[PDB]
């Protein structure tokens, strides 16, 4: 068996766009996703969701929900990543770019899938349509998948 690192995904989806960031350095540059990163200690993990948001997007909200957990397995890497995601409940302020991270907003008709990691065109339609998910995927690099599982749940 394999052990697994926590980590956050925000997804800030108003009723008519979302909020991605493009990542801007590194290794991994080029992608939208939304906003997270390793939970620490102590922290919950909707805390931890809570700080990647205002460190990556600037953005400061008081409370998230819940709606899925994706499982990352990578040829090669023998840790899981363990990845809760959340959406927002409301904004109040105005994103902000850094040197890491570029937000930006999406209409609804314009989600860049293309652009994307290619798990999201799988669960990011469920998160549009307010379910709830478990997904898995193994990834050969960061384009390819070669197995995946995806269940709508009823909770998280
Ligand atoms: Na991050």
């Amino acid at each position: 068996m394999k052990a697994s690192r926590l980590y956050t995904l925000v997804l800030v989806l108003q009723p008519q766009r979302v909020l991605l960031g493009m990542k801007k350095r590194g290794f991994g540059a080029g992608r939208w996703n939304g906003f997270g990163g390793k939970v620490q200690e102590g922290e919950t993990i909707e805390d931890g969701a809570r700080r990647e948001l205002q460190e990556e997007s600037g953005l400061t909200v008081d409370a998230l929900h819940k709606v899925g957990q994706i499982v990352f397995e990578f040829v090669g890497e023998p840790e899981l990543m363990d990845v809760h995601v959340f959406c927002t409940d409301s904004i109040q302020g105005t994103p902000v770019e850094s040197d890491e991270m570029r937000p930006c907003w999406f209409q609804l008709d314009q989600i860049p899938f293309k652009d994307m990691w290619p798990d999201a065109s799988y669960w990011f339609p469920l998160l549009l349509q307010k379910k709830k998910f478990h997904g898995y995927f193994k990834f050969q690099g960061q384009d390819t998948i070669l197995d995946y599982t995806l269940r709508e749940v009823d909770t998280v």
